[PDB]
């Protein structure tokens, strides 16, 4: 149990999010919210109940809307789980998601220990 300052969470967690942005082109389909009408995928919101993307996570850090570090981690995992759920395992976006998940898994473990 701990009260976290939003600036403390930003300085600690934003580097792990930037490590995902730096993956090019793997991060490109994750940088903005999925737009099913534009992309022609009307079943997306049938499958994905709670969408999440990098720009939404970044804004929540910038505005202090995470109270605790595990809320940030849950949003990153939600973004990954949505992409693995909707896209087929042979697809470009599914393989992109696995690469981003590999990067995040290596970045987030010591950061979470330092925060407590
Ligand atoms: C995590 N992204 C994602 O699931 N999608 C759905 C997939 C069918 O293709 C996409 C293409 C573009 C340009 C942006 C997002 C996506």
């Amino acid at each position: 149990k701990k009260i976290f300052k939003p600036e403390e969470l930003r300085q600690a967690l934003m580097p792990t999010l930037e490590a995902l942005y730096r993956q090019d082109p793997e991060s490109l389909p994750f940088r903005q919210p999925v737009d099913p009408q534009l992309l022609g995928i009307p079943d997306y919101f049938d499958i994905v109940k709670n969408p999440m993307d990098l720009s939404t996570i970044k804004r929540k850090l910038d505005t202090g809307q995470y109270q605790e570090p595990w809320q940030y981690v849950d949003d990153v995992w939600l973004m990954f789980n949505n992409a693995w759920l909707y896209n087929r395992k042979t697809s470009r976006v599914y393989k992109f998601c696995s690469k981003l998940a590999e990067v995040f898994e290596q970045e987030i473990d010591p950061v979470m220990q330092s925060l407590g």
